[PDB]
């Protein structure tokens, strides 16, 4: 898994064209979204993650939790961003892992947001530009 | 080298704290910048690139040129983004390569922008969300 963490003043998204034949069904209210004072977690689920979705998910939850706590972000946004990596996991596994990360962070008590799965989406973000506002992490199952 | 290409309506940046002891000296006019209808090239220069800065630079110029042409972007912005990778090249090599990519794209006839080197910078971007608006590329010297 490849994660790009951007501590932002805000993040907005707008669902555009479907990127998969059968994307996540959504309502009008879910086509757009916004969150402020948030640690945006752009995530690309990789092929190697298919070996152990739960393990990789839990590792990601912990890593994202540490960063959020370190930068003082109470809000976290799980953003599907396949193009962060070149070796992607199949769609169902990406969906599974993206959901597990979201559920885990929520269960940990963070205010968490997410965007619909299976779409090309426009987005607007404002990075704080602090020393720790931009971080990358590679999380893979223990081999 | 790791490159994240985001076709955007605009990109703005604001230089914040110095990230290096001796960053690129700049004027007041260079602390901030903006470009519209642009292919933003977030670049992280990697350790392996130190083996052949010119080769990697020329490969990057070609790859970025192809994408810009494919998405119809006449404007390109070379944005230093070290945290895209985990194995970074030393600062002088990153500076060298970031400059070579900028010079090359300019010499190729594109309208090119750049941000000062050696700083933590805040930024605002708006991604178009088209199928090809988000792309990643790994460019390394021929081993
Ligand atoms: N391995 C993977 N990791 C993360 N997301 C993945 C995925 N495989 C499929 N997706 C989902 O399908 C859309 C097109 O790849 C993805 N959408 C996106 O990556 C948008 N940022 C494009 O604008 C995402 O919803
Ligand atoms: N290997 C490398 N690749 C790209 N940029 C590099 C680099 N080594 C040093 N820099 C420059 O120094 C700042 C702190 O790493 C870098 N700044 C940044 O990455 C800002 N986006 C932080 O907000 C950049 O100016």
């Amino acid at each position: 898994m490849r994660v790009l963490l951007i501590h932002s003043d805000y993040i907005e998204y707008e669902v555009k064209d479907k990127a998969l034949k059968n994307p996540e069904p959504i309502s009008e209210d879910m086509k757009r979204g916004r969150m402020e004072e948030v640690l945006v977690a752009f995530i690309s689920v990789e092929k190697v993650d298919e070996k152990n979705p739960e393990e990789v998910s839990l590792k990601a939850i912990e890593e994202i939790s540490k960063v959020a706590e370190q930068v003082k972000a109470e809000n976290v946004f799980v953003y599907p961003f396949a193009h962060l990596s070149s070796e992607l996991a199949k769609p169902s596994v990406a969906m599974d892992i993206l959901n597990r990360v979201y559920q885990g962070l929520k269960e940990r008590g963070f205010n968490v947001g997410k965007a619909p799965f299976g779409y090309y989406k426009a987005f607007k973000i404002s990075c704080k530009g602090h020393p720790l506002a931009e971080l990358s992490r590679t999380i893979v199952p223990e081999e």
